[PDB]
């Protein structure tokens, strides 16, 4: 009930996700849907350009995509997995300073038992 503490304005942060607290957009898909768009081809516009729509208390941090990451694994697994790490950068709104924060979303693909593709013998 009514709590400004500081493990609250961290959790915040952390709590930070791309339907919750933000629904992004990219330059060249401007009827995206995160629910389809593949990794790599979302990827692909981070110089191009990401609209961000707020929910939270975007007057505490503010919200900005740096770019798209995997778990330290190969672009092959991303597709049996299909979670990215969405490196945002929160910059204080009364510090003027800037915190970084990685966020391991899901639903772009998904293959748990669909990857056995060979590319060659």
């Amino acid at each position: 009930m009514l709590s400004q503490a500081n493990e609250d304005f961290k959790k915040i942060v952390n709590n930070i996700r791309l339907k919750d607290t933000f629904d992004f957009k990219l330059a060249a898909f401007p009827n995206q849907n995160y629910d389809q768009l593949l990794p790599s081809q979302i990827y692909k516009n981070y110089y191009q350009g990401i609209e961000i729509q707020q929910h939270k208390y975007q007057n505490e941090l503010d919200i900005k995509i740096i770019n798209f990451l995997y778990p330290d694994g190969d672009f092959g697994s991303a597709n049996k997995n299909g979670t990215l790490k969405l490196s945002l950068m929160l910059t204080d709104k009364k510090n003027n300073q800037v915190y970084y924060k990685l966020l391991e979303v899901s639903g772009f693909k998904s293959n748990p038992y669909l990857e056995h593709h060979h590319h060659h013998h």
